[PDB]
Order: C-alpha cells, then sequence, then structure tokens
C-alpha cells in the first residue's frame, strides 16, 4: 500500500490550479503506477478561502501524512512542487522527519532550482516557452520571494543568461533582481520589445495584477513607459512539459536515493 503526496504552496484561482498544480500531480501521479496520489497545499490562507467558499477540504502536510498513516499506506513518496529551495522546503523536510516514525518509508523529492544540473535544465525548459524573439526581444521573467534563498536564485539565473546569452532576463517582483534596473539595462541595450511570463508555478495575483495588468505599477506598463512594448504570457510553469518533467525527474531521484 504505497502513497503519493503532491505538495504545493497553494492557489484559490481554479483555472491556473488546473493547468499547473493538477498537470504537475497528474504526471507526478502516472510516473508512480503503484501509487495513490493525495494532495497537501502549504498556505494556511490558500486552505481556508478554499473552504470557505468552496466547501473543499486541502489538508496540510501533516494532516496529509497523519490521514495516511491511519489510512495503512506505509510507504509515501512526496514531491514538493517549489521553484526556491529554501524556508518553504525546509518546513516540509522537518514534518516529513518529523512524522517518519509512523511509516516504513517516506521519501521527499526537492524544489525545482537544487544543483548546477537543475539550473541548466530550467533553463533549457524556459527556452521551450519563449516565442520567436527578434534580435532586439528579450523575455523578462517574473520570479517571486524576497528570502535569500529566493533571490540569489533570481539572480544565479540571471547570471547564468547573461553569461550564455540566453535571450531572457529574470527580474523578482518586489525582491531582486530589480525591474527598475533591468528596464534601465533592457533600455540602454535597444531591447525594442519584451514578453513577460511569470516564472512561477502558477499564474496568481503577482503574475495577473503586478506582471500583466494595465495598473501603471505593473511591470508591463513600466516597460512600455519606458518604451519598450510589454506582451504578457499569463501561464504558470506548470503549463510547460519540460518543467513538468523536472518535478518527475526529481520525485524519482529522491525514491532512488
Amino acid at each position: 500500500k504505497k502513497a503519493l503526496l503532491v505538495v504545493s504552496f497553494g492557489t484559490s484561482y481554479h483555472d491556473t490550479c488546473e493547468k499547473n498544480i493538477v498537470a504537475c500531480e497528474r504526471d507526478l501521479a502516472a510516473s508512480c503506477p503503484d501509487r495513490d496520489l493525495f494532495r497537501a497545499f502549504t498556505s494556511g490562507m490558500i486552505i481556508r478561502k478554499l473552504r470557505q467558499r468552496d466547501g473543499i477540504d486541502i489538508d496540510t502536510p501533516l494532516q496529509a501524512l497523519q490521514k495516511l498513516a491511519a489510512q495503512g499506506y506505509q510507504d509515501v513518496a512526496i514531491q514538493s512542487l517549489h521553484i526556491i529551495n529554501g524556508d518553504e522546503y525546509e518546513k516540509i523536510v522537518r514534518e516529513v522527519q518529523l512524522l517518519r516514525p509512523l511509516f516504513t518509508r517516506l521519501t521527499l523529492g526537492v524544489p525545482l532550482l537544487s544543483s548546477h544540473n537543475d539550473y541548466v535544465q530550467l533553463m533549457q525548459a524556459l527556452r521551450q516557452q519563449m516565442p520567436s524573439l527578434r534580435q532586439t526581444e528579450k523575455v523578462v521573467f517574473m520570479g517571486h520571494g524576497a528570502s535569500h534563498h529566493a533571490f540569489a536564485a533570481y539572480a544565479c539565473l540571471d547570471h547564468m543568461m547573461t553569461a550564455q546569452r540566453f535571450p531572457a532576463r529574470v527580474g523578482a517582483v518586489e525582491s531582486y533582481p530589480e525591474v527598475d534596473i533591468l528596464i534601465d539595462s533592457l533600455r540602454d541595450e535597444g531591447v525594442t520589445g519584451v514578453h513577460l511570463m511569470p516564472l512561477m508555478l502558477v499564474a496568481g495575483d503577482h503574475a495577473i495584477n503586478d506582471m500583466a495588468s494595465d495598473d501603471g505599477d505593473s511591470w508591463k506598463m513600466r516597460f512600455n513607459a519606458a518604451g519598450i512594448p510589454a506582451t504578457p504570457w499569463l501561464s504558470g510553469l506548470g503549463e510547460n512539459p519540460a518543467i513538468r518533467a523536472m518535478f518527475v525527474a526529481h520525485l524519482h531521484q529522491a525514491l532512488n536515493m
């Protein structure tokens, strides 16, 4: 009796959830034909909202594993759908370690950016969702998170793209790298237009409001005011099959360790 537990931050937006979370959940479940698929969200705020508005009861990672032990699952494999290997992920690391004694085997895969090779692979994956570019055009990715794990990861990715001349740049909403610096920089280089894409699992309010909207504080209005027309592409990273494949590869690395 084996289980597969897929852990996300969460979203209360059904459509982007279905397109990213569920799509990742499905591929992960499908690569484990002998496991039952279970879900857990981490964000209390999202859990409460789905409960009050939809009647949906989403377990936390602690509630999910306790219910799995009560159902007789002795071996549970867990994959978290995080981009950053940081604070959210370490919280799941602790909770898994705590509840380990309830099971014969508990295994946990790691977030997207957890080694040099993940950065390499993630940049290959991102290249698959980028539209055809004019040479004065670039794609601009919008990350989220101000922790030191998150912004260093965004900077590093920007550092690698720039060095290798990948036709994209990475910024982080209200974090680093800063989009105003990026805008200045792209303007001084002669950038003609940009494609804004979320560097996030799902397209939530950050992507809808801060990245793509018509509010004057959005990244696309600020690119436009700098004379660099911006076209928003509201899709989470879960919609990209190359990213879903990285999640799968991480689940199987953990199982194989």
